[PDB]
């Protein structure tokens, strides 16, 4: 309950304007801790399989080339509804609806240039998770504060 | 009309998180003008009488031993509409309902450890504000910037 | 893309100046992705408020309103990007601060509405009486922002 | 003894009017170093006199105690190793013009008159100065919950 | 008085403009105390760079150095305060950003030395060549901050 | 070139746990160097030894060790011109008490035995650690857009 995990990932775009730093700071503020971090330029192949469900949509290969042309930061958090939680602290998916205070809303514009991804539910979070990190790479200890974040 | 206060209170997680010097700075930020300020271990009678509406709840008996089991930040401040607006910057007394940007939203996760508490109207708040200090404990001054915050 | 190009107003009133709010105003620009095309510190005169604020002279708000324009310093911003009319009002927050969210630039840093620090172009074509009122098209600077490919599609 | 020692840190009445408070507690927590003690107070010229009897003969000794009077103070006392030393590092030096920046005064002061804020010059000056300000009652204990990753 | 008021010209560089600085510089100079006299936003030429770098024409860095400050836009400011020429010397760091310290513009923000972010009078008559050099005199807003009795004695 | 020089940087354990990473990182990325590799790693006490092998004949040597396996670090390279070297200057002194405000130990940290961060002393311990935590092909090469405003 307290053990759930999410998948974020930092886009190329984050990357590339420096923004790494400052969204992993907004996730420990908060109370969630990292499971999982790394540093990787995904393959297409890999974006496919993450983007399987949109497929059929017209922007599919621009946002898999998109996503293929740079580095990302593949992270994996976990907290007390850290899935919701997470797409809330993210914002809305379109920057332009994104509410300030929100990653999204205070970083970036643009549909096809939102920084940031994060796991629609705890099924595509499972789903994410294992397809980017393998299990030996996910590290399990308690922080210090843990009985001042939950009861 | 600009000398309203309310009673706002850092909770004992939000002195172990060193979080104490952010909360007053959105405080300050905002144009309110602090009027009382000390450091307090309350004790278990101190808080019953702050939360005699909640001794019917269930939780009443884990909130006093929590908000006990360490210090607190007690807080005036003045401004207008520092109870209502206070409430806003705070954001939702559940941390899960809260707003990215609000002081619970960037910060805490749990119902139970929401870091900070505020006084929910202007009858609360003077109450509390009686109640944690004393006539003196209250510093009156004007803010250099008040014709600035205020017509 | 000429979307993309679309300009809005922003300035920042005595009160955001005198309270030390400039740099962190134009920081909440910089780091949203938009792109500084003209900046100038000004003392505005009555005469250039009217007309910026002609829309609001039958308000009863109106000689206070422009008086206090005139009180002191401001600072005239001109930015550019997709939807920065639009997206520039919800990071400004409501006009009163007490509407405004907390995040918002009105709802962090002011709390009335009469001393809200920052004004913003309400729509595309107060944009573009804005600009035109407050700069010349000499003090507007077109250049290609370093990560314009990695703000926009 | 050491991970105990206490300083007294007091923020003056141009530290609260420019809205510094928070943002000095914020470097003292960040630090590593435990609250133990915070209260908000205008200071009388009595208890001025006894802070600031080293410098009574100096020149600017009137000045500075009806500037210390002309507003309100926030009275801090902070714990940890070498408190009383690294407190005055962080805070700079006494004349904002011999700051550094990424002091207290280096990054938030100009005029020496107006330093924003107060520092125990050593152990000694500070549990006079803590007797002076706190008493025993308005200083709490507690062991903060990071302390094992602040010390060995 | 005349020392509560001496003017200094601080100019953020064409690479602070672009890796978005612009708002964070002014940001320090505002909470350290100083008083905004000045702010233009300028693509400056080949010929206004030559003369503010005069003192570095036999240098073989400023033909390069020229064509770097022309290659994109300025923020020039002025700012007035009590030592603010040396102080906002010591704010920025060392010219060479290897040498500037962690608190500074340049060490915190900085790497290369022709790629410095900004630049500051070194002395006040430089400041007074350099600011009769990029501002008139309308340009330069007089006012009086409201902490100021909080700032000097 | 001289532009593209590497060095390690490790957030220690008591870095992770009292939530510095994100800060730690953004004061690199401001300062303009480039993200080359980075990881979430709980090193071996067979991993760190050969890290600090020059420090195995050092009384402290035992409690380092257990120290930094006592928790997860970031192990993390960076790329830029004196990179090694001014990564030492932002780190500050190993020292925290010797750290100047404005340094990531002077800003975040007391203890020798808890000093958050890591950096390579010289070009030749960046290269041999780099190749002891990292392996050629966790390294990401990409060339940042901002790299014509960082380098002339
Ligand atoms: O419109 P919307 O409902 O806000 O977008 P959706 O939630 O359906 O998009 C799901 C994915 O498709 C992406 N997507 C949607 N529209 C896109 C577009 N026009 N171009 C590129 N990617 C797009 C989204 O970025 C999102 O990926 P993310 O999880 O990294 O943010
Ligand atoms: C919406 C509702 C259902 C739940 O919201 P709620 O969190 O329980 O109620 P509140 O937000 O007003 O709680 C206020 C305080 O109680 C605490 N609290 C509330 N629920 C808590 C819980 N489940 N566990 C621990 N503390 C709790 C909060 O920490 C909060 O602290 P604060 O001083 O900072 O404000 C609420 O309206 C409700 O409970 N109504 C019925 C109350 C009632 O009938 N009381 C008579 C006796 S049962
Ligand atoms: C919202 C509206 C309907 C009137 O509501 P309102 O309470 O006056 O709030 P507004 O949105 O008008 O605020 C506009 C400005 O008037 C000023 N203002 C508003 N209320 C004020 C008050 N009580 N005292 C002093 N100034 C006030 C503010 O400065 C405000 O913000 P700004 O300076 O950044 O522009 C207004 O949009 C309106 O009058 N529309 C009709 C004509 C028009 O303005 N059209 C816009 C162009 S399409
Ligand atoms: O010599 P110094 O610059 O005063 O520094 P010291 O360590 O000796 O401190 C002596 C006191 O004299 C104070 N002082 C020096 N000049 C002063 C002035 N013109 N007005 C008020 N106080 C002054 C200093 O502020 C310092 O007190 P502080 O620690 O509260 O700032
Ligand atoms: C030569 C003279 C200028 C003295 O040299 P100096 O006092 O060391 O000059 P500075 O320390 O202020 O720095 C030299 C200037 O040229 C720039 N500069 C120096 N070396 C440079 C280089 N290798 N590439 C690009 N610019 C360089 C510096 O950035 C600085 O300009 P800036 O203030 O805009 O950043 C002397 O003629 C005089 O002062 N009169
Ligand atoms: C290490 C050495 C330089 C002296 O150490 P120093 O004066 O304290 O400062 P340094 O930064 O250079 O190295 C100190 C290391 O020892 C650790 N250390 C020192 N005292 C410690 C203590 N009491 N408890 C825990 N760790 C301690 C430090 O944590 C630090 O490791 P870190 O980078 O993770 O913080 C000395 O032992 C030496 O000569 N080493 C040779 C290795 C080298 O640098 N070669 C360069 C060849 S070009």
């Amino acid at each position: 309950a307290n053990s759930e995990r999410t998948f974020i990932a930092i886009k190329p775009d984050g990357v590339q304007r420096g923004l790494v730093g400052e969204i992993i700071k907004r996730f420990e503020q908060k109370g969630f801790r990292l499971v999982g971090l790394k540093f990787l330029q995904a393959s297409e192949d890999l974006l496919k399989e993450h983007y399987t469900d949109l497929k059929d949509r017209p922007f599919f290969t621009g946002l898999v080339k998109y996503m293929h042309s740079g580095p990302v930061v593949a992270m994996v958090w976990e907290g007390l509804n850290v899935v919701k939680t997470g797409r809330v602290m993210l914002g809305e998916t379109n920057p332009a609806d994104s509410k300030p205070g929100t990653i999204r809303g205070d970083f970036c514009i643009q549909v096809g240039r939102n920084i940031i991804h994060g796991s629609d539910s705890v099924k595509s979070a499972e789903k994410e998770i294992s397809l980017w990190f393998q299990p030996e790479e996910l590290v399990e200890y308690k922080s210090c504060a843990q009985n001042w974040i939950y009861e």
